[PDB]
């Protein structure tokens, strides 16, 4: 059942493509590729040199596993995967095509209206509560890897693998409220079009998002653990926490107190995916019924640090067993 192939040469590399496929564009790398068989616009993938350490090797495993389990509306999902290669021994090549969307939420910022925020920020809740519902976190939450068409259908990309500082949490620079910060790190800008922390530096960036969140308090200093962390704290300048409302200027109530919540440095205290849906900012957009959950990633595969080898060949299993979704 095995179809046909073809060559070209973009950006110094060879995308080896099936005849089901024609133009690639670059939007490793990821090229802009129309599809002639039902003649949509697909997204399609070549990684970088997937087995050329034993890193790649396990973060390629990852990427297609992940992939072959996650079904969720704001979550990217897999429709093909294929290997120029005949064989075993010839596999050194992968290929991971989904739905190409219009750009990203980089892309769409612009003063931005509340009901245009809260459609996008509810879609990246809602995409976030599928997701940690099988144990993954982002880790890296951008509005670049939130891809959104023409009609504002969001869709979550570059989950569980991973200027940059600019929406890492606190406690990470390790609990799901991670992306929690990042929302509301993009919710800010969407409100405005101003990055909360635009900051260069490591340490630099921590003295910004404490210029606004405050500094860590009585009860913090002592839930605290780290030593660099607690004589890096007790060395910069002593910082009450902002009135959001003061920054927020002329922003929803209900969206001043979503990222009031959101922004604490609390991870045992911090809102929830799941939680912050059903928050009065969300009450046109949420409904119960429609919310789902995701079913159980096998992540058995983590404890293992086996050789790029036995990696490969369960790589090569999951691309032949795939069975195309309608
Ligand atoms: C093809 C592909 C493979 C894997 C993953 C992905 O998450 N694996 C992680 C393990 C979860 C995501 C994708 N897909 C994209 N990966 C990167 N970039 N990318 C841009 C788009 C656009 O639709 C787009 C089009 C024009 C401009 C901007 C954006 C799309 C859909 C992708």
């Amino acid at each position: 059942e095995r179809p046909t192939f073809y060559r070209q040469e973009l950006n110094k590399t060879i995308w080896e493509v099936p005849e089901r496929y024609q133009n690639l564009s670059p939007v490793g790398s990821v090229c802009a590729a129309f599809d002639t068989k039902t003649g949509l616009r697909v997204a399609v993938k070549k990684l970088s040199r997937p087995f050329q350490s034993i890193i790649h090797a396990k973060r390629t495993y990852r990427e297609l596993r992940l992939l072959k389990h996650m079904k969720h509306e704001n979550v990217i999902g897999l429709l093909d995967v294929f290997t120029p290669a005949r064989s075993l021994e010839e596999f050194n090549d992968v290929y991971l095509v989904t739905h190409l969307m219009g750009a990203d939420l980089n892309n769409i910022v612009q003063k931005l209206t509340d009901d245009h925020v809260q459609f996008l920020i509810y879609q990246i809740l809602r995409g976030l509560k599928y997701i940690h519902s099988a144990d993954i976190i982002h880790r890296d939450l951008k509005p670049s890897n939130l891809a959104v068409n023409e009609d504002c259908e969001l869709k979550i990309l570059d989950f569980g693998l991973a200027a940059t500082r600019w929406y890492r949490a606190p406690e990470i620079m390790y609990n799901q409220t991670v992306d929690i910060w990042s929302v509301g790190c993009i919710m800010a800008e969407l409100l405005t079009g101003r990055t909360l922390f635009p900051g260069t530096d490591h340490i630099d960036q921590l003295k910004l998002i404490l210029r606004l969140v405050g500094t860590p308090g009585a009860e913090l200093l002592k839930k605290i653990s780290s030593e660099s962390a607690r004589n890096y704290i007790q060395s910069l300048t002593q910082m009450p926490k902002m009135n959001f409302a003061n920054v927020f200027i002329g922003a929803n109530p209900l969206a001043v107190d979503l990222l009031e919540k959101m922004l604490v440095l609390d991870s045992d205290k911090r809102i929830t995916a799941a939680q912050a849906l059903a928050h009065a900012y969300f009450a046109q957009y949420h409904d119960p019924d429609d919310e789902p959950v995701a079913d159980p990633y096998d992540q058995s595969f983590e404890s293992r640090d086996l050789l790029i080898d036995e990696w490969k060949s369960l790589t090569y299993d999951e691309v032949i067993s795939f069975v195309p979704p309608p």
